[PDB]
């Protein structure tokens, strides 16, 4: 038993990171088959991020200027394009560590796993979620920028974000790897702002069910309560709406501790209406959002991968 | 910016994990050069455990009664011995995966990565800390046996925990690569007693200039104490004592944020007696004791490996 917040191993991920270095700019890219991925902001100098049009930068470049390193080996690159905010880099050279891998874009509410890089070297290796406001809050120094994220299902690695920025908050804000922008943000440095957050009320249902397995139950009862009625109280804390479908996502777990769904969202209610009194829930004092019903099964049954 | 609980990349580790069958259990062996490290309780069945002669069961053991198995690989084992309560299978095959690597022990309050396996396979990687009690709070279901913890250090690997157990209070206990416990505990399915815990100050205090690094100043005031007087509120809060080493240990982040170690201690004192008034730091409502001081400065300056 136990239960903590647990990233997918990195190593398929650590064999596809590369160093790219452009002009006085180094950050991370990532290097699959023939192409190596990174933020598009690498061909902007310092004077350019305030107001930058990148088709103007990009035909100004040419494929000497880009300076791919993997490890130590350097990369010819032979051809570049822009796809939306990524930056596509042909190299002469197939990467012989590259997975089977998919290019997926997650939902709010659904979590993955980050390796932090600097320079082309992974430094660590966290899981987080997708917030409601299509930030994450991850943790990123500068250069760490084209660092990505991703979940793994079997052999298979999905990866779903690539990092370009960090918000006012010191929250995050990146693309899915066609270089589309999870939420109203853009690779610019103008003023822009996070938008207001909810809490994944979902995931806090299923965090509850794992405190129920690993044997937390003090915040258990025989109150219950009706959707129309739970989804009431949800508002009022600034909780997202149950649905039906939620409901069902959450019958495996409903099953497995014998604990209704209906039942478990009556508990929710009073924690919030409550709060917890000086207790803890899997050594936490705050209701966590951050573990999806599918984490939650993975980690309470042990599934594995390579 | 931002903070989290982050473990090291595990592409280095995943590539020594192999599947170690005998009998009927199977459990995560270590392989390193031409010797394989696991449990030396895979030697027993179901009725063993209770009270085992584990240099009885080992003499009727024959090397062909093993069977280690690297992803799909087959490991022929050609010798086996026992140190202490790990079991040191000798292969016929080198591990051409073999990283720069040392067996370290660990003190109470350290830090590091587990690698949670089945089956050989990797499923997860987290961070955590040896407790002052010598356990560990981990997430570990029936097979993870044999998963280790380690530390990585620019190019090599620092072994210092294997997983054998977990106590009834759902918290884990293990060995040290050389097969010595961690702890008043035996690798028996005797009735065992975790002992009682105390919080580790100065990783709270870590922590606290982790989050004044990252822009949480509520706690701050310009109380001061003595070194005395904090420890006679650590012992009421069952907190360990802060001694002059892990002052001088706490005096970059001091330097960094210009805020005295002292100081950051009358900022603990009144946390402590007065609690956090339903605010929050680095995003947890608890005190959080799991970040030693150079996990704080490796994450907010950006140290890599590889
Ligand atoms: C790439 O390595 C970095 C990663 C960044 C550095 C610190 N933490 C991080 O995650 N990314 C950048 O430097 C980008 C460049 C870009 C294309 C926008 N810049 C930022 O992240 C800045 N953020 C920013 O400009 O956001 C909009 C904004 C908001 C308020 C005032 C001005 C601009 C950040 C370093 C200030
Ligand atoms: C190896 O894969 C497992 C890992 C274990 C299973 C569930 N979570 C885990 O971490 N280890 C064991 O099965 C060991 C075997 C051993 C050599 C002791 N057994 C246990 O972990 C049991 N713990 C135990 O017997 O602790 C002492 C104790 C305490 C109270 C009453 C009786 C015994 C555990 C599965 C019950």
């Amino acid at each position: 038993s136990g239960f903590r917040k647990m990233a997918f191993p990195s190593g398929k991920v650590e064999g596809c990171m590369v160093q790219v270095t452009c002009g006085t700019t180094t950050l991370n890219g990532l290097w699959l088959d023939d192409v190596v991925y990174c933020p598009r902001h690498v061909i902007c100098t310092s004077e350019d991020m305030l107001n930058p049009n990148y088709e103007d930068l990009l035909i100004r470049k040419s494929n000497h200027n880009f300076l791919v390193q993997a490890g130590n080996v350097q990369l010819r690159v032979i051809g570049h394009s822009m796809q939306n905010c990524v930056l596509k880099l042909k190299v002469d050279t197939a990467n012989p560590k590259t997975p089977k891998y998919k290019f997926v874009r997650i939902q709010p509410g659904q979590t993955f796993s980050v390796l932090a890089c600097y320079n082309g070297s992974p430094s660590g290796v966290y899981q987080c979620a997708m917030r409601p406001n299509f930030t994450i809050k991850g943790s990123f120094l500068n250069g760490s920028c084209g660092s990505v994220g991703f979940n793994i299902d079997y052999d298979c690695v999905s990866f779903c974000y690539m990092h370009h920025m960090e918000l006012p908050t010191g929250v995050h804000a990146g693309t899915d790897l066609e270089g589309n922008f999870y939420g109203p943000f853009v690779d610019r440095q103008t003023a822009q702002a996070a938008g207001t957050d909810t809490t994944i009320t979902v995931n806090v249902l299923a965090w509850l069910y794992a405190a129920v397995i690993n044997g937390d139950r003090w915040f258990l009862n025989r109150f219950t309560t009706t959707l129309n009625d739970f989804n009431l109280v949800a508002m009022k804390y600034n909780y997202e709406p149950l649905t039906q479908d939620h409901v069902d996502i959450l019958g495996p777990l409903s099953a497995q501790t014998g604990i209704a769904v209906l039942d478990m969202c009556a508990s929710l209610k009073e924690l919030l209406q409550n709060g917890m009194n000086g207790r803890t829930i899997l050594g936490s004092a705050l209701l966590e959002d951050e573990f999806t019903p599918f984490d939650v099964v993975r980690q309470c049954s042990g599934v594995t991968f390579q």
